[PDB]
């Protein structure tokens, strides 16, 4: 099935805009490009490719692609130095597996601090400031901060700020023997979170929908969330802004970064066409804008178009928190790690475990991450 | 509803079971249907959610803990008089969170199997085995070959001096407390690693190799379970089945598998199923019927086991089972086996020392084979 391009992308992306780029590529080359948005595409792709079928190009979060590459399902991509120079260097980091590039970065996503400009026109630059801020707001019938404490993705930026990390990352490789989740930095960040809860500035039970409800009805001055939340805040009419996360111990909060990426199916007989399409049609200002026009990509990896889009301070902030954070590791071990950390944060925040006990357990999981 | 549907595996005496079912019909008018679907153990948890599934399911006890965790088995209710009819240790196999969730039927474990021609008096101790091997090597033979690749076979020696899997207390297994790197576990694995270094055994021996050598009269001894007997019968080798060797004067401790009969939580026939199992199956004539069709080996019923154990091979199965431990009925055991399997391969091959291989199996880290996909 040579001579064409079949592309899979998720249904919450601008697939109709990507279809217009496919139509331009066909006008110029005569090669037909078909864009599909299957349900469950990231589960379906290894099922169909592993028997040398599937699309020629697949778009998904970079972290799943480690999995695919481990199974030999993705081609090494081959952009020259001049092409790689057009994207932010930290993005190339996300699409490396065994020192080889395995996908093109497209867009970048990370948490930011979202604030209610009517309640809080000058938001805090530091975590250490938030308790006093909370006191002032509580006197007005409001609170300083609510965010999801049930999922450790949302709490991680504070945990990593003073030096906590998941898996040491050096020379383009994760050392899974070297876990940083119980080091002195991680303990200090988590102890700060636990103290906030002990001191009634936050509630251990708060989850994604409680925090979103409070922010969007103007009951709390701040929340921590990502660009997937903006359109709900737009519906609410809150006058919000989006900014840099606070520092802790004078160091930046470090959210994990998700890189929407495009990989080439190892079994495609159309690898050269895929490279030309991605490098010369999609990853240019005109190509990304065709997609963005349809549904906003957020912050993008291509520097020239990101600079254009970053006139929107919300998008500038996303990129700013992303460059201060770290790439989500693309290794299969992350899912056991996230399960152990999630228990750790819940147990420390409830009083069930101390911070030191909780985190030692996350670093040294034993059999704890084999469910059920 | 007003019937019983039973699932049992095709390798068991299902025709013998269907005959017990007929006897139940004659007495009660209740039709009993015995089915042997393929992968019944994977099907059961699927269909006991479409309300469907058999009234009774026969399977190894260790898969039952998973079913009980999901609420798929009823609590069974034998009186104490009935409980007294079965070996006490078999009831321990079918407890989940304090509650009895199946009736035990039969018991299986590894024994030491020996060629009476080469070795009329088998060693009582592992410690004896190197001098024995030297004697046989001088004759073109070997003392001992068994499957070294699967740690179910090496476990009896590891556990002899103190090795344990998950600590077991107040009727549950504690997945946070692992006993495979204690001094006992290190002593026995070191013994086994030394037998390899000293060339009494070969690190590459697997199930096939060991079976072919014992069955061709090439090695005096092997370690295997009742499922291997019929191939040895065919080979015509003159064999005995006996107690495993002791290590540091303590019995080897193999893991025990108990075939058990569970009642579906969603059955409207739980009372019929209880009278069927208690008063028709778990009797001398009920078990006899099944056993005639395919042998049960060692059974849980005290009165019938006394009869079967005048076969010394079945006596040895039960002896070794009573010296061993019930296989943990938790889903973590597959991971435990994957981690121990690697540790023994690595210790055996010098890729790791015993101390480090077992440390890794007791407390797996993110580097562990259990958290890989590959
Ligand atoms: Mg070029």
């Amino acid at each position: 099935e040579e001579g064409k391009l079949v592309i899979w992308i998720n249904g919450d992306k601008g697939y109709n805009g990507l279809a217009e780029v496919g139509k331009k590529f066909e006008k110029d080359t005569g090669i037909k490009v078909t864009v599909e948005h299957p349900d469950k595409l990231e589960e379906k792709f290894p099922q169909v490719a592993a028997t040398g079928d599937g699309p020629d190009i697949i778009f998904w979060a970079h972290d799943r692609f480690g999995g695919y590459a481990q199974s030999g399902l993705l081609a090494e991509i081959t952009p020259d130095k001049a092409f790689q120079d057009k994207l932010y260097p930290f993005t190339w980091d996300a699409v490396r597996y065994n020192g080889k590039l395995i996908a093109y970065p497209i867009a970048v996503e990370a948490l930011s601090l979202i604030y209610n400009k009517d309640l809080l026109p000058n938001p805090p630059k530091t975590w250490e400031e938030i308790p006093a801020l909370d006191r002032e707001l509580k006197a007005k019938g409001k609170s300083a901060l609510m965010f999801n404490l049930q999922e450790p993705y949302f709490t991680w930026p504070l945990i990593a700020a003073d030096g906590g990390y998941a898996f040491k990352y050096e020379n383009g490789k994760y050392d899974i023997k070297d876990v940083g989740v119980d080091n002195a930095g991680a303990k200090a960040g988590l102890t700060f979170l636990v103290d906030l809860i002990k001191n009634k500035h936050m509630n251990a039970d708060t989850d994604y929908s409680i925090a979103e409800a409070a922010f969007n009805k103007g009951e709390t001055a701040m929340t921590i969330n990502g660009p997937w939340a903006w359109s709900n805040i737009d519906t609410s009419k809150v006058n919000y802004g989006v900014t840099v996360l606070p520092t802790f111990k004078g160091q930046p909060s470090k959210p994990f970064v998700g890189v929407l990426s495009a990989g080439i199916n190892a079994a495609s007989p159309n690898k050269e066409l895929a490279k030309e399409f991605l490098e010369n049609y999609l990853l240019t200002d005109e190509g990304l804008e065709a997609v963005n026009k349809d549904k906003p990509l957020g912050a993008v990896a291509l520097k020239s178009y990101e600079e254009e889009l970053a006139k929107d301070p919300r998008i500038a902030a996303t990129m700013e928190n992303a460059q201060k954070g770290e790439i989500m590791p693309n290794i299969p071990q992350m899912s056991a790690f996230w399960y152990a950390v999630r228990t750790a944060v819940i147990n420390a925040a409830s009083g069930r475990q101390t911070v030191d006990e909780a985190l030692k357990d996350a670093a040294d999981p034993g059999y704890d991450s084999i469910i059920y």
